[PDB]
């Protein structure tokens, strides 16, 4: 599923997001555009052979399972196929895993590159949250 920016907001919202370890709605929207432009759907595999997987691009080597990554831990004990869900509600709960872990936000290249540092309330203006 292709999201709506205030769509997900609202998603993302409703999922215990906003402010989650001190990072605004905003951050969670933008980090989303940049990782997969809100496509549910998107893969992209690395060098090192493991994949990104959804609308936040989750990790194979440490995240989850996709049969295919040796050495993967599976830290969000799920499957990667899971986190390309038109619910969302898998990809949050390992997210919030994700960002608890020690360099929050960093985690995500995007995140890094073009949304820390930037007017990100941007992302959820004129949303009716």
């Amino acid at each position: 599923k292709v999201f709506g920016r205030c769509e997900l907001a609202a998603a993302m919202k409703r999922h215990g997001l906003d402010n989650y370890r001190g990072y605004s709605l905003g951050n969670w929207v933008c980090a989303a555009k940049f990782e997969s432009n809100f496509n549910s759907q998107a893969t992209n595999r690395n060098t090192d052979g493991s994949t990104d997987y959804g609308i936040l691009q989750i990790n194979s080597r440490w995240w989850c399972n996709d049969g295919r990554t040796p050495g993967s831990r599976n830290l969000c004990n799920i499957p990667c196929s899971a986190l390309l869900s038109s619910d969302i509600t898998a990809s949050v709960n390992c997210a919030k895993k994700i960002v608890s872990d020690g360099n929050g936000m960093n985690a995500w290249v995007a995140w890094r590159n073009r949304c820390k540092g930037t007017d990100v309330q941007a992302w959820i203006r004129g949303c009716r949250l």
